[PDB]
């Protein structure tokens, strides 16, 4: 496994988005993961629809929260592996109200066949990531509201409440770090991203890592 991996440099990651006033971070985490996997299977990088999940996935709870694993399971078992484009099913829950599910004429932006879970182990997550691309992870983000930059080293690591995307890591730095894509616009953190220290389970980053599998 390489000393550093950044899938942004390989053009595998879409622009940072805005979940707005909605507990839909689980959908942005899952969708962001699928977007990258679709690109790495050899297809164009495409914005996909979080709204599809917030409105249509009954197993999760829309703006009230959900799990990336449930989302992946829902896509495959309830939606034929279909993930819509953001273009044809745009995000509309930025204000907290989720529209009802529609199922006519939307465009399939990607097809998945399943998903895998990763061990609760940072080195093993890094090994998978370096080979297979960005990983959906859950974090404790309660100490993230004031973040403006730098490598976070004393993150509150007590309870999972937030879904994000691991896009890379750097083991060569003075303080090794993960590179994490958030869904809080580009005004938050480092141009919408955050670096947390790697190897000390900052923000419980290793506890619930998984990824969609493309077909
Ligand atoms: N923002 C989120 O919804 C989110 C994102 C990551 S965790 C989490 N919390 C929940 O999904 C509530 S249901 C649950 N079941 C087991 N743990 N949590």
């Amino acid at each position: 496994a390489p000393a550093a991996v950044d899938w942004r440099a390989r053009g595998a990651v879409t622009a940072v988005k805005d979940q707005g006033q909605c507990g839909s971070c689980w959908a942005f985490s899952a969708i962001g993961n699928v977007e990258c996997q679709w690109f790495l299977a050899g297809h164009p990088l495409t914005n996909l629809s979080e709204q599809m999940l917030v409105s249509c996935d009954k197993t999760d709870s829309g703006c009230s929260g959900g799990l990336m694993n449930n989302a992946f399971e829902w896509i495959v078992q309830e939606n034929n592996g279909a993930v819509y484009t953001e273009d044809s099913y745009p995000y509309a829950s930025g204000e907290g109200i989720s529209p009802p599910c529609t199922t006519s004429g939307h465009t399939v932006g990607a097809t998945i066949t399943g998903h895998v879970e990763l061990p609760q182990d940072e080195a093993q997550i890094a090994a998978w990531l370096a080979v297979n691309g960005p990983v959906a992870v859950a974090v404790d983000a309660s100490s993230w509201m004031t973040y403006t930059g730098g490598v976070m080293t004393s993150c509150v690591s007590e309870q999972l409440d937030h879904g994000v995307l691991l896009v890379g890591y750097n083991d060569s730095a003075a303080v090794p770090y993960w590179i994490i894509k958030n869904s809080w616009t580009t005004q938050w953190g480092e141009e919408g991203y955050i670096r947390i220290a790697k190897g000390s389970n900052q923000c419980l980053v290793k506890e619930e890592a998984s990824s969609a599998v493309v077909g």
